[PDB]
Parts: structure tokens; sequence; C-alpha cells
């Protein structure tokens, strides 16, 4: 069996906080939500480690790049750009780009370019806009058992946090908000808020990640934000296979809540919340006319239900895995006055 | 005295395959139709560094090292604009400039992103089936069209027969043309039985022809007009604290190059080479704000402007303001 496809989801390396902690005055060095340095360096060093896997290991892909080879979409985000930018930067590096005349390079270090499109903003394939992300929570994940039980174990710590922190505190969500910054903050090597321990800054940040890793426990909160992007990957394969596309590879790059999603809707969720530059791989495998699917998160393969003792089935096994998926998902309609 | 603030640029994308074959010919290109090519990225990687001598050298606007959130670029949605887009930004902030954590990415490679509209979009080139559409109905029947299309017709057959694509009209030998600029660009021989001053004749057809349909204002606002308002709104947010961008950047094509010069009443002669640019140029004096406008690195006069090639940010308002007005659609009800 020879690797023939490759569908690739990554999250964006290391970035800045969205929020600010009202009672702290911490500096990061760049613009709110846009990738660091480190963020860089982190997906370039994915880039390496993908050219070393497959470019060195499998051959999957060559050496260097041939146009039309790979297809890239990004959420409409900075630090999702530049996240794919520096990841294809280590992927294809300085060296391997092309020549003109008599081997000149076109770009001083031989730089390659590779096309990166964007999806528009208002795109709910590869995140869900923000406050539409939020919706689904209040609607789906807030007012459910577990976040309630988890809400009421919390609670008596509200008031302080608030007090510390100065941003409002009084639910699960005003944690993870909060949290965020915590996480930016201890990237970052910042110290903590005055008054804030140690041990609350880690409660605070592990609830922030039991929180984000709950919300996807639902197939159904998972489905309805990431059943679009999990049944194109699929369809990427399939695409593979069937001759409608060229492609060696496809590679969405997005979020937490990307990754989050897709895991989620094909029912292996992430007990954890996917850190910086976290990725995900489909790989399809060709031995004559039998074709085969593992699935790779963050290096590791994952055994689907319908994977055997390998961490391995069909394409059409997981065709027809997906398709049982959307059918259980599909919405009644209805008509009206 | 006065000091350059802002600045609004767009660029024609580098070399490129083309996007035809000459049915009587074997071209070997090296990249697949369409793509830029190394040529092309070269050409806009030297496009960049240019723009680093003007814009961060001589006037300072932009710094050395990139600061985040300080250039807005956006591309139509194909690989030649965004990796032209990408080449460029390779030579305005090179190697040797990115950020350090110990580089972030060896060579201190500086990532800036890049935004695409959909594919659909008209922003910056309308789609090609929707372009054509407006050339039958506003340009194909025009009377300029139509003379040279007589003057043209004798030689129709010939090269027909020699190209063996169907050439029945002037929209036939642009498409032919542009595979023949393409050869030309990279030194492959003329197809058989065609001689260089009939190659010679076809592209200067096809450079006549693209810089005659943005001639009329009318057809270059259809396309242009909603680019036009956007980048003088880019210059108004630069003055009224709306946006905190030094630069926009449109990553486009002949057309979107024709297309605002066509809008502004300074219409091109000949067609937009490879790596072509615009840039409008806004200036602040205390309280006085003025503008330039720049097309492959010269000035061009607008009718507002003065001997020095400048005008008000007002007056360009006002003029742009105009020109809406102009080309205004009589709405319409219907049964
Ligand atoms: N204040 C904010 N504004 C816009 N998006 C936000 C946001 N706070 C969080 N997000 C989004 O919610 C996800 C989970 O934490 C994030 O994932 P990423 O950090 O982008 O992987 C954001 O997309
Ligand atoms: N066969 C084709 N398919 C899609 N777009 C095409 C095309 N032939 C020409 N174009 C488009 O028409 C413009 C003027 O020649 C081109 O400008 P550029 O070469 O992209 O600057 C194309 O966008």
């Amino acid at each position: 069996s020879k690797l023939i496809f490759v569908s690739m989801i990554t999250r964006h390396g290391d970035r800045a906080p969205f929020a600010n902690i009202e009672n702290a005055n911490y500096s990061w060095g760049t613009e709110l939500s846009e990738l660091t340095p480190i963020g860089m360096n982190q997906e370039y060093n994915l880039g390496l480690q993908l050219r070393k896997r497959y470019i060195d290991k499998f051959g999957l892909l060559p050496e260097h790049y041939v146009d039309q080879s790979i297809y890239v979409l990004s959420s409409h985000t900075n630090r999702t750009v530049v996240s794919a930018q520096s990841l294809l930067m280590g992927l294809y590096p300085a060296g391997t780009g092309p020549l003109i005349g008599d081997g000149d390079p076109a770009i001083k270090d031989r730089f390659q370019p590779i096309p990166i499109m964007t999806l528009s903003a208002d795109s709910r394939l590869i995140q869900f806009p923000y406050e539409q992300y939020l919706a689904v929570l209040k609607k789906y994940v807030y007012n459910s058992p577990e976040w309630q039980n988890k809400t009421k174990e919390a609670a008596p710590n509200f008031a302080k946090w608030q007090q510390i922190l100065g941003n409002r505190i009084s639910g699960l969500n005003d944690v993870i908000t909060v949290g965020d910054v915590l996480i930016v903050a201890q990237a970052h090597g910042k110290p903590l808020p005055k008054g804030l321990s140690q041990e609350d800054a880690d409660q605070i940040i592990a609830l922030t990640d039991w929180g984000l890793a709950q919300q996807f426990k639902s197939q159904k909160v998972s489905y309805i934000m990431g059943g679009k992007l999990t049944n194109r990957m699929i369809e990427d394969l399939n695409n593979a296979v069937n001759g409608k596309s060229k492609y060696k590879m496809t590679y969405y790059s997005g979020h937490a809540l990307t990754l989050l999603e897709v895991m989620g809707t094909l029912g292996v969720p992430l007990d954890t919340a996917p850190g910086y530059a976290s990725n995900l791989e489909m790989e399809l495998y060709k031995d004559g006319d039998i074709y085969t699917v593992k699935l790779r998160y963050n290096g590791k393969y994952v055994k689907l239900p319908i994977m055997d003792k390998n961490n391995s089935c069909s394409l059409d096994a997981l065709n027809k895995y997906m398709q049982s998926i959307n059918e259980k998902f599909q919405k009644h309609h209805h008509h009206h006055h």
C-alpha cells in the first residue's frame, strides 16, 4: 500500500489574546489576536516535521513544489493565513524554490511561494463566526447537565476571581474568556496578576480546557459546526480516487474549534482543547483497487469505531460512516403559515 | 513640509503561462496554464524591492521591519495573484527583516497576511464570462471596434489556417495574441508558417483591443467603479481615523489597472504588462491633504490636478462623486 493523498487541518500558532485582564498590564509585542513570532516558529517547525513525514518518509510529495499539487484554504483571519504561510515555509523551505536563467533564484534564498486562498469572514466552513458560535453554545451547551454541574462546582470561586481580575466572572463562559488570557500569559512567561495564586490560575486554565473540550463531546454540537468541513474532507479523499482532483493534499488552516468539531463529528471527541499548531490528517492509501484510510491527530493514529486493530478502514466504510452521521443529524423540515 | 501618510496600490500579477493553446503549436511552458512562472515571481519580487526603496527608504512611510496590521492586502481568487502578492511582499519586507524569538523562521522570512476575495467577486476582476458579456454589449459593436475589425478582417482566414484556432473577430485575435505574448516572453519559436510580421500584427491588435475596451468610461465604471470608490475610501479612512493601515494593496490583473485608470478618465493607451502597478499617494501638510496618482513609475495628471500632478483629497472626492452621479442607473419598477 502507498500513501496517495492527505487532507489536513491545523490550528494556528501562538497568538496574542483577544481580551485583556482588566487588573493586569500585560504587553504582548503584537496586536490582539495576531500570530506572534513564537507562533510563526511553531508552524514553521510543524512544516519541517510534515516534510520529513510526507516527503522524506512516504514520498507522497516531491522535494520541490509542484504547482497545483496542494490546495490550501484558510479562514479569513491574519493568524490562520500567516500560520499556513509559516507552515509552508517549513514544508517547502528556502533552497527548494524555483530558478530562472542559469540556476539563478526566482526569489532570493530560493523561497517557494505556495498559494493560500481564504474563505470570507462570514463563512462557517472552517470556523463559525464568534457570535454564531456562542449562540450555538447558549442553546445546546450552557444548560446541559454537565455544564450546569461543573458550573455549580466552580461557582464558589467566581466572586473572588472577579475581584482579583476585574473582568466579569458569572459563569464558565467568563472563566473561559479570562482563561485564554492566562494561557497566553503563561506561554509568554508573564507574571501572574496580583492576588491570583498559581493554584487559582491553574484552576481557571483547567476549567478553560475542560470547557472547550466539553462543548464538542456532543456529536450534535460538533455536527452543527463541523459537519460541512468533515463532509468536505471526506469528499477530498473521494476526489483523489475518482479522478476529479489531482491534488496530493488539501490543507485547511483553522482553529481550535476546527479540530474539535471534526473530531467530534466523527465520534472521537478530544478530551483536551487543542494547543497551538495541533493538527489532524486523513491519510488515503492505495493497494491495487483497495483504498484505505487512517486518521492522525497530533502525531498519533486515532481509531474510529469502524476501524480495525490497525487503526484503518476502507474508504467505502468511511463513506458509509459519514452517510449515517449525515442521516442521524438531518433536519426535519416544516412548512409555515 | 508635506509628508506621505498613506498609499493605496494595485498590481497586475507577474509573467504567467497562457490560458489557451495554439492548436498548431507544441509549446511546453514548465508550469500549468494560467499559473505564475518563476520569472513572474522574480518580476514581482523585484517590484517589491523597488517599492521598499521608494516607500521605506525614500519616503519613510513604512518601517524597515514589518508592523502587524500596517498593510492590508487583498487579492483576487487566483493562484497567480496570491503568489504575485506573496512574491512582491518578499521584496518589500525581505529575508533578514522578519521576526526574532534566533529567527522565527529560517533566513528571517517575514509573513504578511493576504486575504482573497471569492471567485465570484467582481471587485478586483469580473469573472471572465461576465467580462466578455460586458464587451459583447458595450464594446464589440462600437464604431471603433467595427472599424478596426474591418481593417484586420482580411487576415483572419490566413491566421486561422496557420494557427488552427478559430479566428473570426478581434476577440479571437486577442485570444491567440495572449499565447503569442507568452511565447515571446519565453523565447519560444514562432508557430510554423506565422511570420514575425504576422505575430507582431496579432500582438499589436491584442494590445490595441485591451486598451480600447476601457477608453469607454462607462465600460470602465461598470467593472471598476467599485474598486475605484473603495481605494478613494481607503484614502479617506487614513484621514478620518477609521483605519490605521499605512497601505492598502489590491493584487489584481490587467483589467484591474485598465478599469481604475479608465474610471478616473485617464484610460491607458496600451495594455498593462506584467507587474504593472498603480499607486494613489496621500500627503499631509498640517490640515491640508493632497493626492497624487502614479502609474508604472510616472505621475498621472487627472483633469482636476494642477501643474504638479496634485489635487486635494476634497477635490478627488468631488471628482469621484461626479463620476458616480454620471453613471448612476435609472431604476424602474415592473409588472
Ligand atoms: N473575543 C473573541 N473574538 C473573536 N473570536 C474569539 C474570541 N474569543 C475566542 N474566539 C474564538 O473561539 C475559539 C475558542 O477559544 C478560538 O479559537 P482559536 O484561538 O482561533 O484557535 C477563536 O477562534
Ligand atoms: N481563457 C481565460 N480564462 C479565464 N480568464 C481569462 C482568460 N483569458 C483572459 N482572461 C482574463 O482576461 C484578462 C485580459 O486578457 C486577463 O488578465 P490577467 O492576465 O489575469 O492580468 C485575465 O484575467
